[PDB]
C-alpha cells in the first residue's frame, strides 16, 4: 500500500462540509471524515470502493 494510505485525513483550510472517504490505517478500514472543499490530499475518496481499491487488504 502506498505511503500516502498512512496519512491522517486532511480537512484543510476551506469552509465546505463535503463528507469523503479516508483510509483509516489503524483501523484498516475506510471511514468518513468531513473535507473542507480544497486543497485536498491523496488519503481521499469519493466512494468507499476507491478507497479499500487503493488502501487496503482486509
Amino acid at each position: 500500500r502506498p505511503d500516502f494510505c498512512l496519512e491522517p485525513p486532511y480537512t484543510g483550510p476551506c469552509k465546505a462540509r463535503i463528507i469523503r472517504y479516508f483510509y483509516n490505517a489503524k483501523a484498516g478500514l475506510c471511514q468518513t471524515f468531513v473535507y473542507g472543499g480544497c486543497r485536498a490530499k491523496r488519503n481521499n475518496f469519493k466512494s468507499a470502493e476507491d478507497c479499500m481499491r487503493t488502501c487496503g487488504g482486509a
